[PDB]
């Protein structure tokens, strides 16, 4: 049994994160992988995400070239150029990956571990077994997929990871699903050319995030050619001659339900839900408590009910999110090889930016949230909608929103929501400040910057 | 002689903006303009600048459609379709802005205001008087020009308002100047397809802003294109059978100075400096202090030497921006009608946006400034450089750099300074943040947005 520092199963966002810092404070770790370093985000997420949504993006600008005075653009897009730009882009993140364990003296397990029956916690890769005192599980999750004895032929649909092997733009493609992924993943396809349905069991997308942008997220997605299915879900799914034939059941309230079939579908899109990676890792065997879903159960402070075991990112099963993973591994590292027992990552006023078209930036509370938690009473919101200078010359348009939450008498800013051209960039510095507990008044005597659509944040009235 | 509670000579941003709040306030307020409501901002400044930089972006991104995939676009741009659309768009800011002071039931005076010799501040326009025991004088400036004596031939060349008026590209251009507008100027030109030299004085432009902006942005011009003439200055100008024969001098120190020509010039843009519209306003029949360059002298109150009378904005020439003209004429409105004594605007941590390529963000103090105020040995930098993601796949590059000033031992941010893609709306909240008195802690406590530009600035080390 050979014995380390840290053992870090996972070498993702949060176990490559935690690994490196904790080497930086001395500890010798070593990070068990059974597949590609850099997890879920490099290889298949964050990365080859966002490279698709800029491909997106100069295909909905070239709309607006004409307008602008130049010569149109004749037409078709090759996905193949870029796939294989991408690819090998991540090729290259990879390589740097390994490089920077190697620089850090952090040796890398390969292969898949899973605990043994041993008293104190151990782990067994390819035959070996592998100890420490302090053992991360950090194994992230996957995509779920519908089951063939619910779903007749659910087996057909591809889902986010099979999304990224795609070598050809599907012609017509149906997403399922009304999460942050599902419509991503719809806005990418429809931007870039195929005929998009994006599939919802209810009447918007987004229904976690603050009203005012679900709403608008769905009425963005309509304008820009994505056919929102409402109230809709597959009852069934077959392979035609050509392409698959998608039955739903469309059940909108107050009225009686009918069923439809979708023909000729090239790509079927499961973007449903993430399922935590911890069927093989042999939990049981020291009695690791998880949820119902399989997600590990951890404290405050990323501890497990069993000393020794800590989890953090997706395989808790939230705030599933790189940034999350990557700050709550590095408060831990601190915490266990600094011996600074306070440190652990504050899981309120997380920023996120949903990469649709518009981009989204949410950072606190949504309206609805505020005024459960400070009452009715104690919630003033401002807010503003009007549409970008970018668009005062093009017969395209897009909307811009934004919403601020207050809370009690000195207005702190609980929550800041808001989708338009730029939000991408612009929320990284008011989540500083919401962090920080500003107020409505910290952010009108800060001198706005004209013209930009940012300066709205801080002249709302 | 028409008595009102408040006389505004000067329809602009600063005008405009404390008229309207003094109205809303109670006060029977009066805005006296000789020229187009909006002033220099909406009619020949921020806002057709802005438009004609979201011109010249659409050019750039241009040149990486065949990267993403995307067949290339043949050729010519067309100025006069967007410069209409542009003009149009003018039009209908200057219908608003005068809606906008109709509804508040501020009266518009049209005509040029001069004080007259009568004891009590009066002003005269078209023959009739006005008074108020509050007037503020918000003229703004206009574009410096060489004088024929010192430069043979100046008057052949065109000012920034002379850029606005163009109807067609010009094929060969010359700006002379360093600071932000000839540097903006000369990127518009540029990106849309001039042949254009931008001549300085010394080896850097924007020699104001950190060193590590003027070195970053002086090599950017130049990897675009520009032509970056250094230690140069214009002898003279004249015009020849086709175009204007630019005369030059270019002393690199250290060299013999050596004289050259350069012809078949068809544009000769001054971006030299403003000065500020006070020459007709009969200032001395009051006796209002002025500098030697025309500024009226103000305190931190925006009051002159003479009881009753205020200036604010550019006309004060210092920090020669639309919000912070705006912001101090809003602060001055709520002093004298709301009777907040204490209301003055702070004139530290103003957030500045250059609108290059890409753009520049600023806010605070410079690393030398913070050397000079703090010592050397209290003042700790961070900063990075990379290649943004998007680039990932190009063959053109931009850089981005981002610079942190810190001050003392809790490293409070006293100064942020970046150019790169998106840093136009990225500069809002960390200046929101800078204004509250951050420290690196609280922007490194701050969870990151992946995958984008602006995590960088919360991740530093
Ligand atoms: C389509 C998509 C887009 C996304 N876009 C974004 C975005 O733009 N921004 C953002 O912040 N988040 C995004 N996310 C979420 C982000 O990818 C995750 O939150 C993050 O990857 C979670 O990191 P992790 O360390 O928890 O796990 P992962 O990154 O998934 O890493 C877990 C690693 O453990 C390995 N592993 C699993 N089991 C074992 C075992 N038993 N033995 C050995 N190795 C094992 C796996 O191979 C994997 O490499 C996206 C996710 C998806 C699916
Ligand atoms: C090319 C250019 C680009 C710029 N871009 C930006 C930018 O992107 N962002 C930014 O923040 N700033 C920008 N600025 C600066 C900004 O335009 C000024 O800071 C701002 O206009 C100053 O406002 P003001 O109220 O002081 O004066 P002005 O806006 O100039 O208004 C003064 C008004 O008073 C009127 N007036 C003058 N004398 C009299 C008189 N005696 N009687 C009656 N009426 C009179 C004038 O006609 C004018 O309408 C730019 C300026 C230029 C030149
Ligand atoms: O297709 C084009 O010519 C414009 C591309 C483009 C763009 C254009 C104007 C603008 O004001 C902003 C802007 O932002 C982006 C961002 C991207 O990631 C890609 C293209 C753009």
């Amino acid at each position: 049994v050979a014995s380390y520092d840290y053992l870090v199963i996972g070498g993702g966002s949060g176990g490559l994160a935690s690994a490196r810092r904790a080497a930086e404070l001395g500890a010798r770790a070593a990070v068990v992988e059974s597949h590609k370093l850099g997890g879920t985000c490099v290889n298949v997420g964050c990365v080859p995400k966002k490279v698709m949504w800029n491909t997106a993006v100069h295909s909905e600008f070239m709309h607006d070239h004409a307008d602008y005075g130049f010569p149109s653009c004749e037409g078709k897009f090759n996905w193949r150029v870029i796939k294989e730009k991408r690819d090998a882009y991540v090729s290259r993140l990879n390589a740097i990956y390994q490089n920077n364990l190697t620089k850090s003296h952090i040796e890398i397990i390969r292969g898949h571990a899973a605990f043994t029956s041993d008293p104190k916690p151990t782990i067994e890769v390819s035959g070996k077994k592998y100890t420490a005192p302090h053992i991360l599980i950090a194994t992230g999750g996957m995509p779920s997929t519908p089951h063939e004895s619910q779903i007749p032929g659910a087996s057909l649909g591809i889902t986010s990871d099979g999304f990224f092997q795609l070598e050809e733009l599907p012609g017509r493609s149906v997403i399922v699903g009304a999460g942050y992924i599902a419509v991503e993943m719809a806005g990418i396809l429809s931007a870039l050319g195929s005929k998009t349905s994006l599939m919802i069991r209810h009447d918007k997308v987004l229904r976690s995030f603050d009203s005012m942008i679900s709403t608008n997220c769905t009425e963005e997605l309509e304008n820009a050619g994505v056919e929102v299915l409402k109230f809709s879900q597959v009852k069934e799914v077959k392979k035609t001659l050509s392409g698959l034939e998608v039955s739903m059941v469309t059940a909108v309230p107050g009225r009686l339900p009918v069923m439809t079939m979708i023909p000729d579908v090239d790509c079927l899109l499961w973007a449903i839900g993430r399922v935590p990676n911890t069927k093989d890792l042999s939990l049981n065997k020291l009695g690791i408590q998880t949820d119902d879903k399989g997600h590990i159960i951890v404290d405050e402070f990323q501890n497990t009910n069993v000393k020794g075991i800590y989890a953090v990112g997706d395989v808790c099963g939230k705030a599933l999110l790189t940034p999350v993973a990557i700050a709550a591994g590095r408060k831990l590292a601190h915490r266990l090889f600094e011996y600074k027992e306070d440190s652990k990552l504050d899981y309120n006023n997380i920023p996120t930016v949903v990469f649709s078209h518009p981009p989204i930036g949410t950072v606190g509370l949504t309206e609805d949230e505020a005024i459960h938690k400070y009452g009715i009473e104690n919630v003033k919101t401002y807010s503003t909608s009007f549409t970008p200078m970018y668009h005062a010359v093009t017969k395209r348009k897009t909307k811009c929103v934004m919403k601020m939450v207050c809370a009690n008498k000195e207005e702190k800013v609980v929550g800041i929501h808001m989708q338009g051209l730029g939000c991408d960039e612009m929320l990284q510095g008011f989540a500083v400040a919401v962090k920080m507990g500003a107020t409505k008044a910290d952010f009108d005597n800060t001198v706005a910057i004209h013209p930009t659509s940012s300066e709205e944040l801080v002249t709302l009235r």
